[PDB]
């Protein structure tokens, strides 16, 4: 919760242990006093502390086995007390004895009967990014987590439930997944999964939580790679192995989630942590997807590329071919060079060329309602946020995909009502549409991460430079604006107005235009300081600075290529597995059933060991 | 094969084993039933599975070697039975047994009479990416590819044939080269040189494949470095020893391939694998290349490229003196700037210098037919894809050479038959005549390591990243256009035709020109928007972002410059030992038979040890 609030519960629970001295005896194990306490009967001995703890807790905080022994011996009913407070509830000294390994003192709370399935619905017990940890809501739980496999055997002899679930659902092998260290998590995977002597009901492994995840959805959706490795290592089969050659047979029953609303892929590749890109990387999942993407998803996927680019092509073309009549009215100003102008709805539509235009728009507004079909039920089959924040799944490629869509739409809306002014959705939509095709670049190894790459420049690196090169633009527009206010606009007219002093003076920063130099007349002294400054600061310093950084971002993308192309093309077949229909996908491996291996399906893998 | 076929077949053979009993106790090893089935006699022991293998061939499969004695005991006629089916033609239960490394049961076979030449022309035995090893055919091929050097013993105490060949013609050498562990490699050899007894006949080293490649060749064409030192450990002679000085003298037999059609170095080169580069790199041929560009090949190649460079002089002094007189009709369109034609070939060649340029027309266009003679039997004796697509024997430069040489011929044609329009093959002679002069920077160490990092930045980086650079122009040409479709164009005439916008976009991507931008008017409030946008998107991001590919590039080059230019001086040598007269090219090294050494030619190397 806030960091405040638990200082203040802290230091107000070490204030109530220092001022009781019961609490004190227990915190410092003075056995001494405790014994004098205990032996005297003044008729107190549940005094609770800030928090509610008992003094049971107390000696069981601060590693006093004697103490709490003491504790024990005289109203052993502390042994059944959980805490009383926000931070802490349903914490009883079982939990604490559990977290610091002191297996007597596990011995001897199990002997005064600890409640063994003490839930503990806590604050600090709950999986936040305000805890440290996340050990679970049980004794079972937290002795899983923290590695003693002897307090696991122990609880488990006296009847705790290992199909126990907490807040979240979350099972203890859930729990045991999302530890970070992994080198004893195995172990405890394989002890838990040999205690569970149940096996009725369905296994411990299939019981999903309240997001609806599997413990192998879990492994591969937090990226925990070992124990994605431990987990394929019991659902595998060795088919031979012939001198260095072992052709084993991998089991697809997860990995692959047919008939599943998220699959296990989806779920892989739409994560929020980096490291799940690496499960992409393990053994069924790399020969997997490069299965699907070599049969079926590429050649898939370079049709709709070709289909898109001819869609754009026409497009292109009903956009060059316009209909535009010559202007009605005359030309009375003299800075204005418009000479046509968007023919009426009647006007047009009479030519053999204008049905040709017309049967193209018909496919343009055809092509963009199937868009807006294909693309607008994935923001409500998902999360909008996640559905337009991710790069691997599209990402910005589907904004500008829909906003391609509605800008045609626009502009045939525009075309119907005789509305004037199409230039600006058509230009919008010729922006967007043509930039849209570099999404069919995914499909590509060698043209793939550079899309990342341009990715990873305009939100990553110019987002945050623009505010700087923003602040330099709008001084020295202003003082360029400034100086030439004085002046003839017909001899020096790049900072006659100000929107035009900001776009020459940005022009001027991208060094696209040359420098304003009108030498057959004596231009103001102040604009060759003020240019000489410009030149200097902005043109040299801070655009070779940008330019630095997109050279340190493209190393950084070209660092990891083969990686963030692979989740490229996972992310790509597995959206082609869900909007294709399915009998132009059909099922990835073996099928199993006609070799008498039941209804699973299977993939064989064979490689060169030793 | 397919994949698929092989995943079908393995399945099918696990299908076959699982469902004969017999099958299933020789592969589980179960001796109790195997005992009932072969003491049983239900008159069945030669059940075949799936790919035609017998019970032995499963038993040898799983490394059973007491269900293999059982199986030979009664009915030992399955010593003798390959498998009857595609995947697995040819190959015995010896052939399992030996990749196993089950010596007594390889003992118990031979003992039992295993067909010691067994010829598996299985499709899993050829080389081939689909395989992920190639043994060979043979049982000694087998046990020699392996490792097991006892079972090559007992192999070849039995009267295995050393000088056996594949489908591909190779012996156990090359089979033995061709494997990716090189410790082991050097031993083998030799062993099976040691075992070569028969030494009648030619030696098994000097024994061709089907490509007609020694294990020599073979070894060089690889890259297999380690075993071309042990090669040239066995063909070299220590002259003498004094101090830290070595003097030795290696025999250039196979290296310099005197009256070959393919020479070894000219294989080495021209190899697609990566590591076939470092063979070059070794102490024979360094110093053996190094001596024959240093003597003849440098030499040699600056007057070819003097020669080249007059001659290119030549035919640009033709150009630049070209024969036009004035236009004869009348410049109706204002837009119409052509004030000069062609003469006709009557008005032609008429004064003194127009019969110099004769001269030099005719110096060019038998050049021409002398570059067209020196580079088209090339293109037959070698494969036309081979001669025109690898970098380090020209490649590129003998594409645009012949170009160059046909378009010269070309423009004779026109000048010849009056045809107007030789400005078109002109100028493409001229570019790529003067581009081909870059062929000769490969001769000098400073200048050569340039045209290989241009070639890997036109056909590694431009190729690929001239898709996403497309799309930008086609997107922002198109919206420029339609933005000044209802324009003047006489004020902003960079958008007037659509190929004009085009090329005027793309010169903007490459800031090469100003924007366009006139002051004096004004200008569509659209422009502004899309031009901010494509200064920001394609001049900045990407065009930077290509500059960071082509730092990245240059750097991978340059870290192996001088590999890569050696590559090249092997290259050009091999050429001008091919192209050149033999009295300009004697032959390399001692002659041997004046110091009574026999007709072998030698090179000597002394170098300082220690
Ligand atoms: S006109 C209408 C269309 N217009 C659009 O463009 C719509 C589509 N646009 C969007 O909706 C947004 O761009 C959206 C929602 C997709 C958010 O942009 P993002 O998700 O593509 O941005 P991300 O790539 O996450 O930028 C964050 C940067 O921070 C880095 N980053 C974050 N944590 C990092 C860490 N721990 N270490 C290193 N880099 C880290 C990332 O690697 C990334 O690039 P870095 O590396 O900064 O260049
Ligand atoms: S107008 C008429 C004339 N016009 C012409 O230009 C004709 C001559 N042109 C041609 O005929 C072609 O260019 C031809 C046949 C020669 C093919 O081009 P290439 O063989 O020169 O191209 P390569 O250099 O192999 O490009 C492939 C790239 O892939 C890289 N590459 C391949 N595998 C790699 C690996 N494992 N690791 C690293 N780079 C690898 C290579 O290093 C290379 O450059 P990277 O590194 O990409 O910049
Ligand atoms: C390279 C591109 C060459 C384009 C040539 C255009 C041309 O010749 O213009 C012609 C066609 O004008 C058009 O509008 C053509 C429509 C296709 C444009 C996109 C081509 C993409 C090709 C695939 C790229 C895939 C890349 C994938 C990565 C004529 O245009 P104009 O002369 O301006 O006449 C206009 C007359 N009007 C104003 C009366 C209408
Ligand atoms: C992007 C900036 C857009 C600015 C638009 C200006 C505009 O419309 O001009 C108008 C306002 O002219 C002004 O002087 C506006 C004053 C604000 C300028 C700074 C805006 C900073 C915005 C926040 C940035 C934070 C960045 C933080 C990082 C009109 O100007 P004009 O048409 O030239 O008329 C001049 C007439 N006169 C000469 C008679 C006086
Ligand atoms: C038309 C003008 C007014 C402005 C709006 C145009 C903006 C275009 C050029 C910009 C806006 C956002 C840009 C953009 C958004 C995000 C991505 C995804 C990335 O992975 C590849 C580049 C890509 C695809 C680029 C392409 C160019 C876009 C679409
Ligand atoms: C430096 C960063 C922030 C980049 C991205 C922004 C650039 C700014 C300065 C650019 C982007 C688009 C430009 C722009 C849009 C359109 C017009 C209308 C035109 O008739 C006058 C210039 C004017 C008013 C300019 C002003 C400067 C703008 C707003
Ligand atoms: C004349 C115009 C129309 C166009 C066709 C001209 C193209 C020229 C400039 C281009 C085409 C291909 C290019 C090219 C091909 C390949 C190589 C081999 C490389 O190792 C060095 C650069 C080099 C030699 C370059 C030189 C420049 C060339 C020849
Ligand atoms: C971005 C990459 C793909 C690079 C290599 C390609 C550039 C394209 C856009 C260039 C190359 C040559 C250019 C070109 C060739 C010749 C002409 C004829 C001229 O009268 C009008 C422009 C026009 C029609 C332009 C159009 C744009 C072209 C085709």
């Amino acid at each position: 919760d806030w960091e405040q609030y638990r200082d203040r519960v802290n230091m107000l629970q070490q204030e109530r242990i220092r001022d009781s001295p019961l609490l004190q005896a227990a915190k410092e194990n003075d056995l001494r006093l405790l014994k004098i306490l205990l032996l005297n009967q003044s008729c107190d001995f549940q005094q609770r502390g800030a928090v509610g703890e008992t003094a049971l807790h107390v000696a069981a905080l601060y590693d006093n086995l004697e103490a709490a022994t003491l504790l024990m011996e005289a109203a052993p009913e502390l042994a059944k007390e959980p805490a009383l407070c926000e931070p802490f509830v349903g914490q009883t000294a079982l939990h604490i004895a559990v977290m610091n390994q002191n297996l007597n003192l596990v011995r001897a709370l199990l002997a005064r009967g600890a409640s063994v399935s003490a839930r503990a619905t806590g604050a600090a017990f709950r999986r936040s990014p305000h805890n440290l940890i996340y050990y679970g809501e049980h004794p079972l739980s937290f002795a899983a987590c923290v590695g003693s496999e002897e307090i696991v055997r122990l609880l488990i002899e006296h009847g705790a439930d290992i199909r126990a679930q907490d807040s979240l659902g979350n099972t203890v092998l859930h729990i045991l997944i999302l530890q970070p260290n992994k080198t004893f998590a195995c172990q405890m995977y394989n002890l838990l999964l040999s205690y569970d002597e149940h096996s009725d009901l369905q296994s411990l492994e299939l019981v999903p939580n309240h997001q609806g995840l599997t413990p192998f959805k879990l492994a591969g959706v937090e990226g925990n790679t070992v124990m994605f490795q431990h987990l394929m290592q019991k659902r595998k089969h060795v088919q031979w192995t012939c001198g260095p050659l072992t052709s084993t047979l991998y089991d697809l029953t997860e990995i692959d989630s047919w008939g599943e609303e998220l699959s296990f892929l989806e779920l892989v590749v739409s994560s929020k942590k980096r490291e799940a890109r690496q499960i992409l990387e393990q053994t069924p999942v790399k020969e997997l997807v490069s299965f699907k993407w070599k049969k079926y998803g590429r050649p898939y996927f370079c049709v709709l590329a070709s289909l898109y680019i001819l869609y754009m092509i026409c497009f292109t073309t009903c956009c060059i071919y316009r209909p535009l009549k010559l202007r009605d009215d005359n030309r009375t100003d003299p800075r204005d060079i418009t000479i046509l102008q968007q023919k009426l709805l009647q006007e047009a539509y009479v030519t053999h060329q204008d049905n040709i235009r017309l049967v193209g728009e018909l496919v343009t507004v055809t092509g963009a309602v199937i868009i807006l079909l294909l693309e607008i039920p994935d923001i409500f089959r998902v999360g909008a946020s996640r559905y337009f924040g991710q790069t691997i799944l599209g990402g910005p490629f589907h904004v500008i995909i829909i906003t391609y869509a509605s800008l045609v739409l626009l502009t045939m809306v525009m075309r119907l009502t005789n509305m004037n002014g199409e230039v600006v959705p058509l230009s919008f939509a010729l922006v967007l549409g043509w930039c849209s095709v570099m999404y069919f670049a995914r499909g590509f190894q060698m043209l793939g991460p550079f899309t990342i790459m341009i990715q990873k420049m305009i939100f990553g690196d110019l987002m945050r430079f623009c505010w700087l090169m923003a602040v330099v633009i709008l001084g020295f527009a202003s003082a360029f604006h400034i100086t030439f206010q004085t002046e003839d606009p017909n001899n020096l007219g790049e900072f006659s107005d100000y929107p035009t002093a900001l776009f020459s003076t940005f022009e001027l920063f991208l060094t696209i235009i040359d420098g304003p130099a009108n030498y057959s007349v004596d231009l103001p002294f102040m604009y060759c300081i003020t240019y000489a400054a410009f030149a200097i600061i902005a043109t040299l310093l801070m655009l070779n600075l940008f330019i630095a950084m997109m050279g340190d971002t493209h190393w950084r993308v070209a660092q990891e290529r083969d990686e963030l192309w692979r989740a490229q093309v996972v992310a790509t077949t597995v959206m082609l597995e869900r909007k294709m229909p399915r009998f132009l996908w059909p099922r990835s491996g073996i099928c199993g059933y006609e070799y008498g291996l039941g209804d699973r399906w299977f993939l064989r893998v064979e490689n060169h060991h030793d």
